[PDB]
């Protein structure tokens, strides 16, 4: 069966941006529930012996909601880092300049998409088939991982459990936290 | 310009089921925000002079998300009361018996609809064209108000801000608070 990946850092490693408690519920409870829920759904079904990605790329309903959420979340914890934040670097920094003209322009473009992403959703930095960076929003469990020629680069969870303990209703404050945490390294690895 | 309706009871009136804080953020911030956003979008569009209900039955995208959320929320506040909870009464109680056989059947039915309502959503007790009761789920800002022949009776907000402060990730606990607060007098008024 599937297992809950270990967090890539200490539970308080992302303080003061994302709290030890948010990580305890978000990773320890929510992510974990998606994993039990998927395990509880695959016994004696096609998805029996398949990899997570194989499953998301081939299901609908409950199996997809749960599998995608497991993948989307693991992608999310990686998008954050106790040593991330600040100016982008290497190849990603450059492709962001190619696309938006500047990092600041990219930042404002992402924020806009994220604050306005209606309901439980996800906002992604992606690499397109033409090799260019773009920002796309997904709702609930939808993930670009299932889009041909689209390479997820980074993601921001916008379901309210991701920031309500720490920022209540103000997404902009949460996003301020994300930019302090952004894992550019994970970003460049995915990009290249 | 639309306005934030006043809360039907004191901010601590739903304690311990729904805290003073949830109400301050939920009613005082979340709901207020929809009001300001729709008030910001109507000017210069074919909605300027229409009623809230008129807007939500004819709008799209942003104007709809907003107007509907205002309607849904106003309905939601009325579905709770410091003097509600417990067994259904009068007309609604007997209709529940007619459809589900027993109040408990109805209840287990509804809880199951609500608990599995993926992402931001609403679970509704609606009165159908045939005169019977049914439970239906909408996601994000969708509302049965836009379905002809379908009269909305009660609703439970399932967006996470509605319960996270008080219950974190456990919707069933939230639902326990909802059944302690159900406003049967409002349900019966809408049914009659
Ligand atoms: O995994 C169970 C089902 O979850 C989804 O359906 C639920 O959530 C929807 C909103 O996201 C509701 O409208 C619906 O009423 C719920 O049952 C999923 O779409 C279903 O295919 C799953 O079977
Ligand atoms: O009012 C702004 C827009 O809100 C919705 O679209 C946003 O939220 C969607 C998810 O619910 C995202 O997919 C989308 O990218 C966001 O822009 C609404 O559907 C749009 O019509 C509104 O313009
Ligand atoms: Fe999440
Ligand atoms: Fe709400």
């Amino acid at each position: 069966a599937f297992e809950l990946p270990s967090l890539p850092y200490a539970i308080d490693a992302l303080e003061p941006h994302i709290s030890k408690e948010t990580l305890e519920f978000h990773h320890g409870k929510h992510h974990n529930t998606y994993v039990v829920k998927l395990n509880g759904l695959i016994p004696g079904t096609k998805f029996e012996n398949k990899s997570l990605e194989e499953i998301v790329c081939s299901s609908d309903g409950g199996v997809f909601n749960n599998a995608a959420q497991i993948w989307n979340h693991t992608f999310y914890w990686n998008s954050l880092s106790p040593n991330g934040g600040g100016a982008p670097t290497g190849a990603v920094a450059d492709a962001i300049n190619a696309k938006w003209g500047s990092f600041d322009a990219f930042k404002e473009a992402l924020n806009d998409k994220a604050v306005n992403n209606f309901g439980s959703s996800w906002t992604w930095l992606v690499k397109l088939a033409d090799g260019s960076l773009d920002i796309v929003n997904t709702s609930n469990a939808a993930t670009p991982l299932t889009d041909d020629g689209v390479t997820p680069i980074l993601t921001v969870d916008l379901w309210e459990h991701a920031y309500y303990i720490d920022y209540r209703n103000v997404r902009p404050d949460y996003l301020k936290g994300f930019w302090s945490l952004v894992n550019w390294e994970f970003a460049n690895a995915n990009f290249a």
